[PDB]
C-alpha cells in the first residue's frame, strides 16, 4: 500500500506489473481548483489542499471536447476519442514511478496533441508505464482544457485573456517542480515532450519565459509553434470570440458581458457553435488556439524565435514520412480509407481549394506547379502522392525543420529524426503510409508487449527510440550506445544532418525536403 | 561458404558466419539468403571499389562513387535476386532510350540522365546533369566518403557505403 | 576527510584519490557517482578502471549470486528480506566458505562480488555515464604497468610456475584460455589465439608463455585502461597517461614475470627512498620522482618534475595519445600503447 | 588597506602593488602568496623578482644562518625556542653586527637573511608554483635599467672605482 504525501495532500497509488516487475501508478491527481462557474474561462488557480488520503488509482476526467464521428466503430479514428467522462473538471494528472522508488530519477512531461480542440492524457498509446518499468524514469502527464473553453480570447481581458490551457500545462509542470521529489524524482531534470499540438505547446514553453525554469529539455514530435494551424492572430481571435457571442445570443457592448454571458451557457452549446466561428474551416482548423496574451507569450513567436530569445538547452525534433495522409479522407474529394483514391488531376485541384480556403488563386496554382511536376506522368498515384506531401510539407515537416534550424543557430545542440516505419498493426490502408500520431506507440513502448501482436523488428525498434528519447532526457543526448547502433548527429545549419527511424537500418541523411521547403518557407508565405 | 571460400581455413569461415548472421531479428525466412548474397557481393565487389576509390581519391584526384540500386523492369531472372552485377550495362548505353522497347517511362528517364552524367565525366571531368534540376554528385574523399544512389525515383547523397562489412574484408579478413 | 580534515591541517579544498587495481576502478566510478562529486578534487588510476572486465557486476549475475549463496548456506527463502535475515545469522567463515561457489566455473581473476549498478551510488551502466560525458570534470591520471598480466598465470594455468621457466606449449596455452575464458564461444577463443599467435618468428620457446600474459594483461587492465582515458578526456580535461616498465630489485616471484601487477606501489609510496632497505640508487632516484610527479598532480594537476631537468609529462589526447614510460634509465614519450591489440579487445572481442 | 582605505576616499577594489629590486621581488611573491591574493588587484614589478638568485634562502642555508647566528651571539642552545629565547635577549645592534658573517665567503649582492618557503606565506618552492600555474591570474608590468650590474662593481670588484673610469684588465675581470 503506497501513499505519499505531497504539499497539497497524501496520495495513494496503486501497483502494476508490468514485464515481470512493477510500476506504481498515480492516476488522476488534482493539480488545480476546478475551473467552474466564476473559473470558466481564467487562469486555473492555486490547488487549495486536502487532508484525508486522495486515491489516484483511476484515469479522471477529460476535459470537455468535440468527438470525432466520422468513423464510428472504426479504431483508426476511434483510438484518438476521449475514454474516460468528459467535464468541466479535467485538471488533473498522472505520475507513474519505477518499483522500487527511484532516488532521484528522470521525468519526462508527455503533452498530447489533439488540435487544441481534443485529447486526453488517458489514452492508452500515452500510458508510460512502459517507460517507468524499462527506463526506471519517472513518467508525468497532464490533462490541460482544449477548445473555447481553453484558448477563448478577448485580449488583456483577464475575464477571458487566452492561453488558458497553455497555462494548466503551465501549472502542472509548477506542480512537479513542487512534489516530485516526493515520488523520487528529479525536479532538476526534466524533460517536456509532445506530439503535434503537445509538440507546439512544448515549443511555446520554450519561448514562455514563466516556463524556462519549470524544465530542462524538450521534445518536438510532429509539430512546433510555427506551423501555419498552430497560433491564432490577436484580429481573427476576437472575430471568433464575438462571433461565439453571437451564435450563443451573447453579444454585447461590454466586454465583460459577453463573457459573463457565455460562462452561463452549458458546455454543449459552447461545443456545438466551435466549428461555425470560422466562414470556411478545413481539416486542419484550430478555431481556438494560442495566442499572443502579453503574458504567456509576449511577443509574435515567429519574432522571438528569429532573434535567439527561448530557453537555450537541447531539442530533439522529427517529423513522420506521411504526415499529410490521414486529413485527405477528411474531406479531400476522391479520398476514402475504404479503397485506394486514386484521384484526379481536376480532384487535387479540388482538394486545394478544401485545404487552402482563402487563398487567392495563384496561391493555389504555384503550389500546384510546385507538385506536379514529374518523373513521369505515367503512374496513377501521382495526384494522390502529391495531396499527400502538400499537407505534411505545408503543416508539419517544413515548419518542423525551420524551427530546429533557426533553434540550433544560436548555439544548441539539435536532433533531428526522420520515423519511416508503418506499425504491421495500423488500421488505416495502405496508401496512406507512415501516418501522423503513429510514432507515438513506439516512443510508449507499446511493442515492448510481447503479448501483442507486434513483430520481432518492431519490438526492436521500439526499445531502441526508447533507450534514445530516454537518454536525451537524462544526459541530452540521444545516443543507443550498446548495441553497435548508429550515432546520431547533431543538426547544424549548414549540413542539417538527421537520422530515419525504420526496423531496417537506420540512417543518416541531409536536408530533408530540400526542395520542397525552399517552396513553404520562403516563396508561399508571400502569396 | 565452402563452395565461396574453398581453402579457407575453419576460422575464416566461421569469422564470415560470425559477421554476417548476427541479426535484427532471427524471425525473416530469408536471412541466410540474403546474408548469403552480401558475403560475396561485398567481399567480391563493393568493398574493393570502395577501397580502391578512398586509395586513389588520397593522392589528390577528385572521384566520384556511385551505388546503382535499380532492378530493370524486363530483367528474367528471379526477383529474389534483386539489383544483379551486369544489369547497369543497359543504363549506361542507352538501351532503355529506345521506347519500341518496353521499358518503363521511369527507366528512360533514369537512362536518359545517366548517359548524360557518364559523357559529362568524360568531356568535362565532372558527371552533373547540369539542366533538369538533378541532386549535385559530390566528389568522394577518404574522410566523408560520400556517394550517389542511381534509381528511378530520388537519387541521393549517403555517406560510407557497407561501412561496417568493409571493416570485416578490408583490415581484418586478409589477415584469416 | 572532508568533515575533519582541516583540524589536521588538511585542505579539504585539495583531495586526490588513487587507487591500483580494484581501488583504482573504484576511483574511476567515484568519478561517476553524484554523492562523490563534492568530495574530491581530483583521481589516480594505477592499473585499473571501472570498465575493465572484472569490475562491474550485471544485476543478473549479482541475484543469481546472492540466490546461490543462500542456497548454500540453507537460507533459500521466499521473501527476499528472509533471505537477508537468514544471512545475517550465518558466521562470518560460513559466508566466506562459499563465497567461491556462487559461480559454475570461475577464473583466476572472479570478482564474484562486486560493484552493482544499484540506482543509488551507481545510476546507470557506468559504459553509457561514461560515453555520454556524465562524471566528474577534473584532471586524471592513469597508468599500467608493463607485464599486468603474468601474475594470474600461476594460479591455474596448466604448465605455468613460479618455481620455473614455464615454457609452455601451443596445446597448453590453447588449455590457458580455456582457463581465462570459461565461457567463452570457441570462436571467441581461437580469435585470441589468432590475434596474439601469429609471430616473427615461430622459433622462440618462450613464444607461448609471453602471448598468454599478454592476453590478460591486455584483456583485463591495459585496453580498458586506455579506453578510459580516451573516452575520459574527449569531454574535455586534461589526461597524463604512464606505462610502468621498472621490475624491483627486490621482485620475490621469477624473472620471466617481468613487471607484475602491484609492483609499482611501492615506488609510489616512497619505500626506495628508504636507504636502509636494499633498493639500488638508480631505484632511489626512480621513486623520488615519481613521488614528485604524483604530489604534483594532486597540488596543481599536472604531474611534472620540474627540477631536476626531467622530460616533460604531455596530456594525452584522442588523436596522439602521448604517454610516457617510467623506467631507471630514461623516460620517454611514445604513442598509441598497444594499438593493435586494444582494437582486437576494444572493438571486435566485445562481440564474441 | 583592504580595511581602511575607503575612508580616505579610495578603491579597496583597484590596489596596484608596485616595488623596486626586493621590493619587486617582494610583489612577485604576493602574487604566489594565497594569503595575499585577494588584497590586490594588479602588480608592478622594477629591476626584480623572486626568480633572481638573490631572492629566495633555501631551508638548508637558513637554519646553518640561524645558528651560524647564534654561534655568534654566544646562543647556541639544543633547545630552539632556547635559541630564539636567547636571541630575543641580544640587543639589536648585536644582531646586526652579526649579521654579515652568518656567512663563510659573500658577496656585494649577498642576502643573508630573506624569504623562505615557510610553509605559511610560501607553499612550496616558488620556481615550481610559477612553472606550474600557479599564482594569482592579473596583468603584470615588468622592466629594468639598462646598466643594472655596475652600481655593485665598485663595492668589492678590484679596479672598480667610483672616482676614475675603472678600465680593468682582462686578470681583474677574472678576479672579478
Ligand atoms: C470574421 O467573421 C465574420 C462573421 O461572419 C460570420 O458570422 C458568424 C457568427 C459565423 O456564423 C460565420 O460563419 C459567419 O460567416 C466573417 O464574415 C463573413 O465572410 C464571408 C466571406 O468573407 C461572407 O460570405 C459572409 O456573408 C460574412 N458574414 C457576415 C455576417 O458578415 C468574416 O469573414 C471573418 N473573418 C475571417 C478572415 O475569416
Ligand atoms: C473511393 O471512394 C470515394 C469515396 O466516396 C464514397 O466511398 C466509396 C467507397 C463510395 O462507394 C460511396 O459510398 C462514397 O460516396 C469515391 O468517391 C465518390 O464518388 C462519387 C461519385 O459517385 C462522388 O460524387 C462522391 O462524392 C465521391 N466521394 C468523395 C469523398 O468525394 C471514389 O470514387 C472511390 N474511388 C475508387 C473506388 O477508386
Ligand atoms: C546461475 O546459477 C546457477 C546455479 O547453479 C549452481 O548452484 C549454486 C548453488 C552453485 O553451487 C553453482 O556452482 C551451481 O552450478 C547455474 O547453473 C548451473 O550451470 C551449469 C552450466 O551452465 C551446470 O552444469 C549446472 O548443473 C547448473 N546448476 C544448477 C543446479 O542448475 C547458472 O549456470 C548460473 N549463471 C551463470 C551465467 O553463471
Ligand atoms: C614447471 O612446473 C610446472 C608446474 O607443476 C609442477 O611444479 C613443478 C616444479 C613440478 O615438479 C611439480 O611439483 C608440479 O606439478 C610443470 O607442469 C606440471 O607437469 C605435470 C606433468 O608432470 C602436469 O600433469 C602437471 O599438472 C603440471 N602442472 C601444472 C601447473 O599444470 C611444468 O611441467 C614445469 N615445466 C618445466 C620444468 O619447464
Ligand atoms: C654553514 O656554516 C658553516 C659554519 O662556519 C662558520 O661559523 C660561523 C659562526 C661563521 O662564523 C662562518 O663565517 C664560519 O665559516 C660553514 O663552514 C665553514 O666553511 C668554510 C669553507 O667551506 C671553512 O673554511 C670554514 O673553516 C668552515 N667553518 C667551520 C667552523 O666549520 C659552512 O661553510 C656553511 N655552509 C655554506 C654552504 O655556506
Ligand atoms: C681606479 O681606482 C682604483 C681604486 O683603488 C683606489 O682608488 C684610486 C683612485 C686609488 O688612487 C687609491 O686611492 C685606491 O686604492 C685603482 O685600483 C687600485 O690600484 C691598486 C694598485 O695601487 C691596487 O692594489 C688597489 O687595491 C686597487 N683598488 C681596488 C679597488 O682593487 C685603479 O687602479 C684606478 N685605476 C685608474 C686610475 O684607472
Ligand atoms: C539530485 O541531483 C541534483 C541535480 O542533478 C542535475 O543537474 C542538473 C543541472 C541537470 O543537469 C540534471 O539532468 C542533473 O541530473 C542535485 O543537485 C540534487 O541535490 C540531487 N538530490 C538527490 C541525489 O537526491
Ligand atoms: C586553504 O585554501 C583554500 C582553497 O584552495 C584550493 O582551491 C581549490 C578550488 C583547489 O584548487 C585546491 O587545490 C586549492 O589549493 C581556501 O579557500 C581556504 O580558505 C584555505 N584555508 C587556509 C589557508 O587555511
Ligand atoms: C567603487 O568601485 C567598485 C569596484 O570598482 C572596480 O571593479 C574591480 C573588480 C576593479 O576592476 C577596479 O579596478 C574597478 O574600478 C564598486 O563595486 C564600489 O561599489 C564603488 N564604490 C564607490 C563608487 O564609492
Ligand atoms: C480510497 O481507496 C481505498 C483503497 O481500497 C479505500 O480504502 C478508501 O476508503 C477510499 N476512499 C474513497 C473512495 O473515498
Ligand atoms: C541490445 O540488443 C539485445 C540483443 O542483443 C536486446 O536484449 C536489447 O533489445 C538491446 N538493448 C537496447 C537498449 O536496445
Ligand atoms: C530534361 O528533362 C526533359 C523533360 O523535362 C527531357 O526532355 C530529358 O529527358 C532531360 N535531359 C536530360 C539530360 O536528362
Ligand atoms: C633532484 O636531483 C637531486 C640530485 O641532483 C636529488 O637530490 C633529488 O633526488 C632530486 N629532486 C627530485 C624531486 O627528484
Ligand atoms: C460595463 O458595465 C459593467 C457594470 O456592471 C462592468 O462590469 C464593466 O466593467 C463596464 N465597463 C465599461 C466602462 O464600459
Ligand atoms: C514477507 O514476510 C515478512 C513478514 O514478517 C516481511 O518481513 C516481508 O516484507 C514480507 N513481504 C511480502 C509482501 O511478501
Ligand atoms: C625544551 O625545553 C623547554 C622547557 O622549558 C621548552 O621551552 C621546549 O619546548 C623543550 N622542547 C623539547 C621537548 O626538547
Ligand atoms: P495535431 O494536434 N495538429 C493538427 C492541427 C489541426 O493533430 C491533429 C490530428
Ligand atoms: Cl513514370
Ligand atoms: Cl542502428
Ligand atoms: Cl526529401
Ligand atoms: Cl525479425
Ligand atoms: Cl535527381
Ligand atoms: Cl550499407
Ligand atoms: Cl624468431
Ligand atoms: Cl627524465
Ligand atoms: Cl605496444
Ligand atoms: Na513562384
Ligand atoms: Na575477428
Amino acid at each position: 500500500d503506497i501513499i505519499i504525501a505531497t504539499k497539497n495532500g497524501k496520495v495513494r497509488g496503486m501497483q502494476l506489473t508490468v514485464f515481470g516487475g512493477t510500476v506504481t501508478a498515480f492516476l488522476g491527481i488534482p493539480y488545480a481548483q476546478p475551473p467552474l462557474g466564476r473559473l470558466r474561462f481564467k487562469k486555473p488557480q492555486s490547488l487549495t489542499k486536502w487532508s484525508d488520503i486522495w486515491n489516484a488509482t483511476k484515469y479522471a476526467n477529460s476535459c470537455c471536447q468535440n468527438i470525432d464521428q466520422s468513423f464510428p466503430g472504426f479504431h483508426g479514428s476511434e483510438m484518438w476519442n476521449p475514454n474516460t467522462d468528459l467535464s468541466e473538471d479535467c485538471l488533473y494528472l498522472n505520475v507513474w514511478i519505477p518499483a522500487p522508488k527511484p532516488k532521484n530519477a528522470t521525468v519526462l512531461i508527455w503533452i498530447y496533441g489533439g488540435g487544441f480542440q481534443t485529447g486526453t492524457s488517458s489514452l492508452h498509446v500515452y500510458d508510460g508505464k512502459f517507460l517507468a518499468r524499462v527506463e526506471r524514469v519517472i513518467v508525468v502527464s497532464m490533462n490541460y482544457r482544449v477548445g473555447a473553453l481553453g484558448f477563448l480570447a478577448l485580449p488583456g481581458n483577464p475575464e477571458a485573456p487566452g492561453n488558458m490551457g497553455l497555462f494548466d500545462q503551465q501549472l502542472a509542470l509548477q506542480w512537479v517542480q513542487k512534489n516530485i521529489a516526493a515520488f523520487g524524482g528529479n525536479p532538476k531534470s526534466v524533460t517536456l515532450f509532445g506530439e503535434s499540438a503537445g509538440a507546439a505547446s512544448v515549443s511555446l514553453h520554450l519561448l514562455s519565459p514563466g516556463s524556462h525554469s519549470l524544465f530542462t529539455r524538450a521534445i518536438l514530435q510532429s509539430g512546433s509553434f510555427n506551423a501555419p494551424w498552430a497560433v491564432t492572430s490577436l484580429y481573427e481571435a476576437r472575430n471568433r470570440t464575438l462571433n461565439l457571442a453571437k451564435l450563443t445570443g451573447c453579444s454585447r457592448e461590454n466586454e465583460t458581458e459577453i463573457i459573463k454571458c457565455l460562462r452561463n451557457k452549458d458546455p454543449q452549446e459552447i461545443l456545438l457553435n466551435e466549428a461555425f466561428v470560422v466562414p470556411y474551416g478545413t481539416p486542419l482548423s484550430v478555431n481556438f488556439g494560442p495566442t499572443v496574451d502579453g503574458d504567456f507569450l509576449t511577443d509574435m513567436p515567429d519574432i522571438l524565435l528569429e532573434l535567439g530569445q527561448f530557453k537555450k538547452t537541447q531539442i530533439l525534433v522529427g517529423v513522420n514520412k506521411d504526415e499529410g495522409t490521414a486529413f485527405l479522407v477528411y474531406g479531400a474529394p476522391g479520398f476514402s480509407k475504404d479503397n485506394n483514391s486514386i484521384i484526379t488531376r481536376k480532384e487535387f485541384q479540388e482538394g486545394l481549394k478544401i485545404f487552402f480556403p482563402g487563398v487567392s488563386e495563384f496561391g493555389k496554382e504555384s503550389i500546384l506547379f510546385h507538385y506536379t511536376d514529374w518523373v513521369d506522368d505515367q503512374r496513377p498515384e501521382n495526384y494522390r502522392e502529391a495531396l499527400g506531401d502538400v499537407v505534411g510539407d505545408y503543416n508539419f515537416i517544413c515548419p518542423a525543420l525551420e524551427f530546429t534550424k533557426k533553434f540550433s543557430e544560436w548555439g544548441n545542440n539539435a536532433f533531428f529524426y526522420y520515423f519511416e516505419h508503418r506499425s504491421s498493426k495500423l488500421p488505416w490502408p495502405e496508401w496512406m503510409g507512415v501516418m501522423h500520431g503513429y510514432e507515438i506507440e513506439f516512443v510508449f513502448g507499446l511493442p515492448l508487449e510481447r503479448r501483442d501482436q507486434y513483430t520481432k523488428a518492431e519490438e526492436i525498434l521500439s526499445r531502441s527510440i526508447v533507450k534514445r528519447w530516454a537518454n536525451f532526457a537524462k544526459y541530452g543526448n540521444p545516443q543507443e550506445t550498446q548495441n553497435n547502433s548508429t550515432s546520431w548527429p547533431v543538426f547544424k545549419s549548414t549540413e542539417q544532418k538527421y537520422l530515419t527511424l525504420n526496423t531496417e537500418s537506420t540512417r543518416i541523411m541531409t536536408k530533408l525536403r530540400a526542395q520542397q521547403c525552399r517552396f513553404w518557407t520562403s516563396f508561399f508565405p508571400k502569396v
